[PDB]
């Protein structure tokens, strides 16, 4: 088995690490880190190499990510070109991809994935448990479009939906290898795409869940992935879903205290950051959604305003986004992450801080009322 870890601007001993562990582990077959551009991180690994293939008896090799796609060099570039490398220079049966960030890697991760796929299934899926205000793309942007554009489909149900942590068969790689529309996303859109295009081909999937966390590197920071993963769900709004998927869920554990706890987010700066790069077309854009978020997002241009971005505001919202919102233009991306913010902070207030509990139970809810309106159509 090849395992792939894509790096961009990462510590070199944070991935070392992870490729040490990855080439100590006995069903893995060959080890390949992808990468950005030759940087720091890449001559580390680079050099690194022998050392470790002579202490494991795995191969090890660095190679640069190449232009698969047409939208922004990013990760989607990354992955494509490890799936390339995978099905042309290599005859190895499955293919694992890790972040090169994470900080609690060990080998039960390839181990569960392994298992799963001798198990029978076709691509599995690793989660985690989450804060209730981290992965606010993943609630707010992905899980909401999948439940608003497929309701009866499997896609809202994926727990993760743009985790990079993942295992193929070399069929499903050669699929994804071969979807234009996956090949074509170059940047951050790339984890979409493979979510939506397995799930689409009727691959079964497992999702196992890592009880430790995803430690890993930690508002507007966050901008051009919000733009990008909104992008690969309007690029796929017009997409038929034509088959189920067996897909299953390993039952998950009790969150630990330590992540449950995890700081958070800035509420000030965020708050703050509602009032800042405004332009007169943004304003004028507005015009194209419903008074209340109109009204809304105008005030935000005084003082922060949010309340008014409850549930069924997002999901009108949504759809004006959809229908509307253009990749590429400045003011269309700033004014996805002025909306994208105050529903954000509408959760945190009036969801997350009400506890834990309450804010997954209200998380699970939502995407349920999205799927049952929408099917109402
Ligand atoms: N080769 C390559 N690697 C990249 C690039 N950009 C980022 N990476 C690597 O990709 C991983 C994810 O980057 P990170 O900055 O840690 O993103 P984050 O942890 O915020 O992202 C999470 O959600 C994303 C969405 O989609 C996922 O792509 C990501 O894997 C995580 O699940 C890291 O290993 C990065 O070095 C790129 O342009 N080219
Ligand atoms: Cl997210
Ligand atoms: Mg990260």
């Amino acid at each position: 088995s090849l395992v792939v870890f894509p790096f961009k601007h990462e510590h070199p001993e944070v991935l070392l690490h992870n490729v040490r562990v990855a080439a100590a582990h006995p069903r893995v077959h060959e080890v390949l880190c992808i990468g950005y551009e030759r940087d720091q991180t890449y001559e580390a690994v680079e050099r690194a190499a022998p050392e470790i293939s002579r202490a494991t008896g795995t191969p090890v090799s660095v190679r640069l990510q190449e232009r698969l796609g047409t939208l922004r060099p990013g990760k989607g570039d990354g992955m494509n070109t490890a799936l390339r490398y995978f099905l042309e220079e290599t005859q190895w049966e499955r293919i694992h991809f890790y972040d090169a960030d994470i900080t609690s890697f060990g080998p039960d991760w390839i181990t569960k994935a392994e298992e799963a796929a001798d198990f029978g299934y076709g691509l599995v899926r690793h989660y985690f448990p989450r804060a209730s205000t981290d992965a606010m793309i993943t609630w707010m942007i992905t899980r909401t479009g999948f439940a608003l554009l497929w309701p009866h489909t499997e896609l809202s149900w994926i727990e993760q939906p743009l985790g990079g942590e993942l295992l193929m068969r070399r069929e499903v790689a050669a699929m994804l290898y071969e979807d234009e529309r996956v090949r074509r996303r170059s940047d951050w859109g790339i984890d979409t795409l493979y979510t939506f295009v397995t799930v689409a081909a009727g691959v079964s999937i497992y999702e196992c869940y890592i009880p430790e966390g995803k430690a890993h590197r930690l508002l507007d920071d966050l901008r051009t992935m919000l733009v990008e993963c909104f992008a690969a769900i309007q690029s796929l709004q017009h997409e038929v879903v034509g088959q189920p998927a067996i897909h299953r869920q390993e039952h998950p554990h009790r969150v630990p205290v330590h992540i449950a706890e995890r700081v958070g987010y800035d509420v000030e700066a965020t708050l703050h950051r509602l009032m800042q790069h405004w332009t007169p077309r943004q304003v004028e854009l507005l015009e194209l959604f419903t008074t209340p978020v109109r009204e809304g997002l105008r005030t935000c241009q005084r003082r922060p305003a949010f309340n008014f971005m409850d549930e069924m505001a997002w999901a009108a919202t949504y759809h004006v986004l959809l229908e509307h919102f253009q990749p590429g233009d400045p003011d269309w991306e700033e004014l996805l992450f002025k909306l994208w913010t105050t529903r954000v902070l509408n959760y945190t207030m009036t969801v997350a801080l009400r506890g834990y509990d309450y804010a997954q139970q209200y998380l699970y809810r939502m995407l349920g009322r999205y799927r049952y309106q929408a099917a109402l159509e």
